[PDB]
């Protein structure tokens, strides 16, 4: 079996993209947060406290022929950003982009924290990260992934985001007409449950490239790119006037300015940001500050390679027995 389903940018600045995805019988339609950083299927639900819903669509099990409490189950999620949600767990079938499975853990949110709230576009997350990492207590669950797994042409899921623009997830096969050139694959480690693997370095606009082993994860959920702080150093000292600033919580920069790319490796293969995926815009409506797209990832304990990066590749997760990660330019 296969599946594609179209992923949107949920605002101009995308800061995060939602794809469509049916669960129950008959199908409700819940717009997800594609999160290959996290592990946990949930959704804003019946059950979720009322003054903590605020315009998302609601998946109410008891009107699902297909629900099934999964009796004793609780989750409880805290993500890097702060955010979190927690609530009870049915089982029911879930189907992204014309694939199915049956029996999905879908985590019925009964509390969301206040970023939750607060964007009405986001009903909840799919994460797509390794299953050691679900919350889902005392019985672990598995991602729609792993669950579709077997069932699948092939074992894997592609990442294709778009820029100001629409993309695509695909599931069970690779669409060779979506990317340029040939996919360079990359070793992946599951020790922390994350798709982390190691850059092999970067450059800043048309300057050499700088050999360097950087760990980090592919995260579809994380907006930003987050690097050591001496690459986003090297990277902001090309924008005049830029700068840290603690205040807003970053590098900010003139709006005025016309950024430079970013490249980085994946083994000996090259993979360009253009500089205008690194523009976030006026850190508050009409400020002629703008927020940098590429951040420091001290004090997080890791290298986010969120959708800043990813959007400039085709990115294969490849779930095979040894998982790997392939990047092409697109
Ligand atoms: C850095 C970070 O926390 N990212 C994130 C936030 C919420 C959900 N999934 C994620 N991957």
């Amino acid at each position: 079996s296969t599946g594609s389903a179209t992923t949107t940018p949920i605002d101009s600045l995308d800061d995060a993209y939602i794809t469509p995805v049916q669960i129950g019988t008959p199908a409700q339609t819940l717009n997800l947060d594609f999160d290959t950083g996290s592990s946990d299927l949930w959704v804003f639900s019946s059950e979720t406290t009322a003054s903590e819903v605020d315009g998302q669509t609601i998946y109410t099990p008891s009107k699902s022929t297909t629900a099934k409490l999964l009796s004793g189950a609780t989750w409880s999620i805290s993500y890097g950003d702060g955010s979190s949600s927690s609530g009870d767990v049915y089982t029911d079938t879930v189907s992204v982009g014309g694939l199915t499975v049956t029996g999905q853990a879908v985590e019925s949110a009964k509390k969301v924290s206040s970023s939750f709230t607060e964007d009405s576009t986001i009903d909840g997350l799919l994460g797509l990260a390794f299953s050691t990492l679900n919350t889902v207590s005392p019985t672990q669950q598995k991602t729609f992934f792993d669950n579709a797994k077997a069932s699948l042409d092939s074992p894997v899921f592609t990442a294709d985001l778009g820029y100001h623009a629409p993309g695509t997830y695909n599931f069970g096969f690779i669409d060779t007409t979506a990317y340029t050139g040939s996919i360079t694959y990359t070793a992946v480690s599951t020790k922390q449950g994350f798709w982390e693997w190691t850059s092999t370095g970067y450059a800043v606009g048309s300057g050499t490239f700088k050999s360097t082993s950087i760990d980090g994860i592919a995260d579809t959920g994380t907006t930003l790119l987050y690097l050591p702080a001496t690459v986003v150093s090297a990277y902001w000292a090309q924008v005049s006037g830029a700068k840290s600033s603690s205040s807003v919580g970053g590098y900010v920069f003139p709006c005025s300015a016309t950024l430079p790319s970013f490249t980085f490796g994946v083994g000996s293969a090259r993979i360009v940001i253009p500089g205008d995926y690194i523009d976030f815009g006026p850190i508050s409506t009409g400020s002629s500050s703008c927020f940098g797209g590429i951040q420091s990832s001290a004090g997080i304990g890791i290298n986010i390679f969120g959708d800043v990066a990813l959007k400039a590749a085709f990115v294969v997760f490849n779930g095979a027995t040894t998982p790997t990660l392939g990047f092409a330019s697109k």
